[PDB]
């Protein structure tokens, strides 16, 4: 049983659900996770629908080096500010130095742009597209949260070069919508669209979308996933020139975007409760288990029929006849894995050629003729899944304070919300409202008090003519979340 | 142009063919390489398939780390004595030392089954079957080769745990002819199915199966995949023991399977020719290209309506209407690239309701009515691999010279050939016949004369009765296949 309660313990109900249901085994190296099968299927699931849909604009996987030399890692200068310090680097083959030492990527621009200047030379190579299934590597020596944030990590990096930033910026916006339907479609996860502040951009972008979820039960914002906009920074660096149809030299405008498997960890986060995991049901190898309730023979034809007629509408299931453990034993083991739907089986409902339907998000029970077992599936499976997504959208809206003056923040953090609020978005205030909040938090969690700028969403309410800065009094540009966050 | 002939200079003539095809990009650090798309389109044909067919056996794909501790990784003896000097440490996190050094992953077995014992507690708990899609490090000084020998590669392994010998056993070879099917049925490449010698089997299993693949043009065999049999060595070795149903204890009986992005080069290096790639259809993205030959606009819409036929009935295609390129540069250009099917447009073949389509394999060409078009791409399409794939096994039947005695063996060598040779397989002979063929080698390659044991073939000839080994002189045992390898 999962013995502590969401909303009371939340990270030890988090590391006992994600044990307990067979998605995460612990490592002897810290900040590094297994993928049990549970879990993986679940990225592989996601990777089918991403592949699917960046195939349509015209985007090729590929396989770059796990390795990258200092030559090439420094070309980049606020790049590699950003990822210097967890940087892991090999020097030794057995007991031997290596006669170079060699960094394992944190992420794959400067091993992809090192070569992008032999495949770019005219504007006929445009666009070029790629993208890597891959996983990388950031040693940090933060607290580590299994899926949220580890220090490797599978992901895929999607990396595009075109001939002007009109192009470009279309992509970082279709690809920005192509993770709001991986979350919302198959992990029933709501998050929202926006910029990030000049603080939180990736380093050598010209500018960061993003797309951020936020977790309810403990007042933490995620992000998602995220898109750049590149502009000519990397091809300055690289020196990524190209010849366009005037004969002018110039810079390629260059995307990257990625999403790892923390979109498994916020969908647990967002729909597990106090028995288990949740899963909507496009992420779940199993979407029905049968448990029969004890004539033994009648009920396990009965079940198998079931079986069949599920099976043979490409419903995968799993009929449980294990003859050694009751039919609760079998409810809460299969309610802890998350399975979308119980169908129960004993001698009253063979005798009604009936059986109980259950849902896993709801607990909800309700017999089901046999001839109707089929579609009755089918509609319980949809609405599983937009029942799962609705409820999240709610806590998620709700989770959102519009506030003018920092003086109304605190009360809004402690409540477990993000704030909305009017911002000048100078860089320097940022770090002053990270330590203000920081030191004010003094009023269990193991995790940072500070609140950081989440994102400027794409979705803006009216600005107020003479509407201040709430944190430096200035002129207000525009309305920005903040919140304490992984 | 590929300007080194396939016969004459092997080795200029394979980097000529990877780099001009557009499948291999070098890179600055030896023995690692870029998967630019169209070879990585490959992996994923026959990761679909392999995906597919181990999921028949109950196989889960997973996820396990890239690090293991010194801990876990020398609990094996054969094992890490065979991996040592070329597993790769990493030591430090930015200029920091790492508190203590990690080594990355040259395969899995030492990291995944540091937990099995959690994993498998009872008879109830078996088999259990996984798989994973990652990369290893294998960080040798020997001369690398593009796919062929990489210190970093793309693989599957898999690692089963089972009851007892039996079961083990049958799923060993159960996974050796799915890389028979890997081979033949994807990439049209004949191998020959065997047990490696006991000096050349795996560290730690009780036997290495094995599929080897035989490069006719500069006589050298190349191992394609490889399963073994473990017995209960590593369960001894990492205490996997499990109550049996007489409430005994046992230790598992495991497997371990692996096949690389290798099969991609022994592809390229089976079917290519002089003027460059020839892609058996199953793993080319485009099954056909369409070349118009030069009214302007009546050829553009015929092509496109050969285009339009072929690519609803879900075979796709390229029409390449580029306006600066001649349509013989454009015919190269394709054959280069390796797409199966050309078809030609001209005011001739429009005039004749016409086209002529044209086999990479043979370069025969014909004529096609267009409403036959589908249907005979159809019939070719299939025909270009049955082609492929004979013409290859007769190369390889016609490698392999039979021997009894040593002194037919450098003859053959010379020849390009494999030897069939009686032998006592005494491990100790061995290094000594490896010894001897290399110093022999004297009376134009980079690579080793030494001839190795290759694998002792499943398919026995019959073992006349006092049969002395071609080597010891001493009682021959069985036949084995021997020659130069990569
Ligand atoms: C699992 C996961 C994910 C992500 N991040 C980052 C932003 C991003 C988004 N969106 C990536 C660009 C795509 C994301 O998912 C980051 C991470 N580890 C780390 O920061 C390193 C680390 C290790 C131990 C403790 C603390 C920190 N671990
Ligand atoms: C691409 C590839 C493949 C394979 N091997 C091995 C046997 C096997 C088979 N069958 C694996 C078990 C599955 C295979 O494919 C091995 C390798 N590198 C190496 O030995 C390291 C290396 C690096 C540079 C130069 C020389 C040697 N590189």
């Amino acid at each position: 049983a999962i013995t502590s309660k969401k909303i009371e313990n939340f990270s030890d109900w988090y590391t006992q659900v994600i044990v307990k249901s067979e998605l995460i085994e612990y490592y002897d190296i810290s900040g590094c996770y297994i993928l049990r099968p549970a879990a993986y299927y679940i990225w592989e699931c996601v990777q089918a629908f991403f592949n699917k849909e960046i195939k349509k604009l015209n985007v090729e996987n590929s396989y770059f080096p796990l390795f990258v030399t200092k030559n090439k890692l420094e070309k980049e200068k606020n790049h590699i500010e950003g990822f210097s310090p967890e940087v892991a680097w090999v020097t030794k083959y057995g007991d031997s130095n290596l006669p170079e030492e060699i960094a394992i990527r944190p992420t794959s621009e400067t091993i992809m742009y090192s070569v992008f200047p032999k495949w770019i030379r005219s504007y006929r190579d445009l666009p070029l597209k790629l993208n890597q299934w891959n996983t990388v590597v950031r040693w940090e020596f933060k607290q580590p949260t299994p899926f949220i944030r580890t220090r490797e990590f599978l992901w895929q990096e999607g990396h595009t070069a075109h001939k002007n930033e009109e192009e470009a910026v279309k992509l970082v916006f279709d690809i920005l919508d192509l993770y709001r339907r991986w979350y919302e479609e198959y992990l029933a996860v709501p998050i929202i669209k926006g910029i990030k502040s000049e603080g939180e951009k990736f380093g050598g972008a010209n500018f960061t979308s993003t797309a951020e979820a936020f977790i309810s039960e403990n007042g933490r914002a995620i992000q998602a996933a995220t898109s750049h906009y590149l502009g000519t920074n990397f091809a300055k660096m690289f020196k990524i020139e190209f010849e366009d149809e005037n004969e002018v030299k110039q810079y390629v405008h260059q995307t990257s975007w990625g999403c790892t498997t923390r979109s498994i960890g916020i969908m647990i986060m967002t729909h597990g409760d106090d028995k288990g995991l949740v899963l909507p049901p496009n992420v779940s190898k199993y979407k029905v288990v049968i448990v029969p309730i004890f004539d033994e023979n009648a009920i396990h034809s009965y079940c198998k029929d079931i079986e069949k007629i599920l099976k043979n509408a490409q419903i995968n299931c799993v009929y449980d006849d294990r003859a050694s453990y009751s039919p609760g034993y079998k409810f809460n083991h299969w309610e802890l894995r998350g399975i979308p739907i119980r169908i129960e089986v004993g001698p009253k409902d063979l005798q009604n050629n009936s059986c109980v339907i259950v849902r896993r998000d709801n607990n909800e029970k309700c017999n089901v003729k046999k001839e109707s077992v089929l579609l009755e599936t089918q509609q319980m499976l949809v609405d599983i899944h937009k029942n799962l997504f609705l409820k999240a959208k709610k806590k998620l809206d709700d989770s959102i304070v519009q506030v003018t003056s920092f003086s109304e923040v605190m009360n809004a953090l402690n409540k477990k919300k993000m704030v909305l609020a009017p911002w000048c978005e100078d860089i320097a205030t940022e770090e002053e409202i990270k330590k203000e909040t920081q030191r004010l938090s003094l009023n269990e969690t193991t995790l940072s008090g500070a609140m950081k700028p989440l994102c400027i969403p794409l979705d803006q309410p009216p600005m107020p003519p003479n509407m201040k800065c709430f944190w430096s009094g200035k002129p207000a540009k525009r309305w920005c979340l903040f919140g304490r966050s992984y």
